[PDB]
């Protein structure tokens, strides 16, 4: 698969949740890391949850020394709810996208000059992100599905 792809030839993994648990399917990355953390128990492996708050993590990010960082996130890419993509997060975009916050390119472009990691973010197509909302059953089922997808990875 195209994710056993990005996880081959990478010994030293951080796998960071992104996302909001009580803002509906943007509950998602959060869902990803902490069902992870149930899943995965190696040495060679850190699990995440950095909330919506990825930058106050790069510290301790780049101190375990990774090959690989991968950004689980919610992505609005005008998919279908609940198809996944697989970016690059240090390409720029150009104006036609406009960030939240600070943007994960340049999270992601402190880590790997830190690091020489790899990264890659994945994301799901959310459908429903109010305030004060559960995550809807079928994002809940994708996370789940992503975190067996990674752990079997990982673990094997």
């Amino acid at each position: 698969s195209v994710l056993e792809d990005v996880f081959s030839g990478k010994t030293r993994i951080v796998i960071c949740g992104i996302g909001n648990d009580v803002r509906g399917d943007d509950a998602f990355g959060v869902l990803v890391a902490e069902r992870l953390k149930e899943l995965v128990k190696t040495p060679d492996v850190l699990i995440l949850n950095c909330g919506e708050m990825p930058e106050s993590y790069v510290g301790k990010i780049a101190a375990f020394k990774p090959d690989l960082v991968v950004f689980v996130d919610a992505i609005h890419f005008g998919g279908e709810i609940g198809e996944f993509i697989i970016a690059d997060p240090l390409k720029t975009l150009g104006e036609a996208v406009s960030t939240h916050g600070l943007p994960l390119r340049i999270v992601a472009s402190y880590i790997k000059e830190q690091t020489g990691s790899d990264i890659v973010l994945i994301g799901c197509q959310p459908g429903s992100t109010g305030l004060f909302e559960e995550p809807s059953e079928l994002i809940k089922e994708r996370a789940e599905r992503l975190a067996e997808l990674i752990a079997e990875i990982l673990k094997n």
